[PDB]
């Protein structure tokens, strides 16, 4: 839940937590794209009011994305880092708010924050290319 346990990375080329292996920038960007797609697949949980399922899935995706986007930003050119970091921060705010909506079992807030998350994912994907 929210914060993952970081396990050892591949060589160079606790209760209720997910596990994360750090990846190199190229592999991190690919994993980010996957995790983004998976986030948008939580709509099924919102519609069926499956709140724990929504929270657990979202937390797994958010755990990877947060880490992977940091990795990606670190390898980007100086002149591109701040924009991607702002887009990423906005995305995490909407993800955190969607989690919040699930905690309080609010369909209206969940739909609101899911809609924002769609837009925010798209902006990040456009930078990843
Ligand atoms: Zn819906
Ligand atoms: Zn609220």
């Amino acid at each position: 839940e929210a914060r993952p346990i970081v396990v050892g990375p591949p060589p160079p080329l606790t209760k209720d937590r997910f596990y994360l292996q750090p990846l190199p920038p190229t592999e991190a960007a690919q994993r980010a794209k996957v995790s983004a797609s998976e986030i948008l697949n939580v709509k099924q949980f919102i519609d069926r009011k499956a709140w724990p399922s929504l929270q657990n899935d979202l937390r797994l995706r958010a755990s990877y994305l947060r880490y992977d986007l940091k990795t990606v930003i670190s390898a980007k050119p100086k002149d591109e880092k701040k924009s991607l970091q702002e887009l990423t921060s906005k995305l995490f705010s909407s993800i955190d708010n969607l989690d919040h909506a699930a905690k309080i079992k609010s369909p209206t807030e969940a739909e609101k924050y899911y809609g924002q998350t769609v837009s925010n994912i798209n902006e990040v994907l456009a930078k990843l290319g």
